[PDB]
């Protein structure tokens, strides 16, 4: 009868395991979720990546390529992929109504800090992660960033970035941490995640 649309761009930088599940739960919402999806990361597939290669990506291959090439000629809304690291040089890269960052590798923070001002200067939401190590059980929540712990690195930087209206989701498990990095864990995170983008998406209206 009365039948409801995909709205808005989301832009997900970092596009591995973590990042990679955000895009394909993304992609498989149905009445509603996001029209443009946009996913950003420099990186290829390597033996490691078992969650691509079970879903048949090749060695060598770059995620976002991977990912783009799910979206097949029928495919109704928009998947593209970008192949590159987010640096000061390429933030014109950054734009749209959500834009998520599930990034790692060295220290993060710096580029993250300047995506969530660059990407809030141009009105969209942003979204990022706190900590997703765990074994398993712990817990997977939500704050803000002005609520968030100030033990919490991520958080701290944030803050002293002066940092407003950002949403943060986590275990709160570190790189510190004695907890590896599971798969159960990333699937609720990214759950989560992306529920939370779907709140901040429909903000955009
Ligand atoms: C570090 C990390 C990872 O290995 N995997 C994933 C998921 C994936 O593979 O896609 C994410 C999201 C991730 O990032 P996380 O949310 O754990 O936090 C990243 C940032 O958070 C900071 N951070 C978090 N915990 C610590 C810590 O315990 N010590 C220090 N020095 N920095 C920390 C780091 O500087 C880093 O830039
Ligand atoms: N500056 C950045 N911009 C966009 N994506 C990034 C950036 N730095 C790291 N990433 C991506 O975030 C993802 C982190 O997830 P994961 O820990 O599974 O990958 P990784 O193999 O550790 O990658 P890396 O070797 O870059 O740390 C990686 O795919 C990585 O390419």
């Amino acid at each position: 009868e009365g039948k409801k649309v995909p709205h808005g761009e989301v832009t997900l930088v970092g596009a591995g395991r973590l990042g990679f599940r955000t895009a394909l739960n993304l992609m498989q919402i149905h009445r509603g979720g996001p029209e443009r999806i946009k996913v950003i990361d420099g990186q290829k597939v390597s033996a490691d990546d078992l969650i691509f290669r079970l879903m048949g990506a090749k060695i060598g291959e770059y995620k976002v390529k991977f990912i783009e090439s799910l979206a097949c000629d029928g495919f109704s809304r928009t998947v593209q992929g970008i192949p590159e690291y987010i640096t000061g040089d390429n933030l014109r890269l950054i734009g749209g109504d959500v834009v998520c960052v599930e990034i790692a590798g060295g220290d993060t923070l710096p580029i993250t800090t300047e995506i969530i001002r660059y990407a809030q200067e141009r009105g969209a939401a942003t979204i990022s992660t706190m900590g997703v190590f765990g074994i398993g059980e712990e817990d997977v929540s939500v704050v803000d960033i002005d609520e968030a712990d100030p033990e919490n690195p991520i958080a701290a930087y944030l803050q002293a970035e002066g940092i407003h209206e950002h949403v943060l989701v986590g275990t709160g498990k570190l790189i510190r941490d004695w907890e590896p990095v599971t798969p159960h864990v990333l699937d609720r995170v990214s759950e989560v995640m992306t529920a939370e983008i779907l709140k901040l998406l429909r903000g955009a209206q």
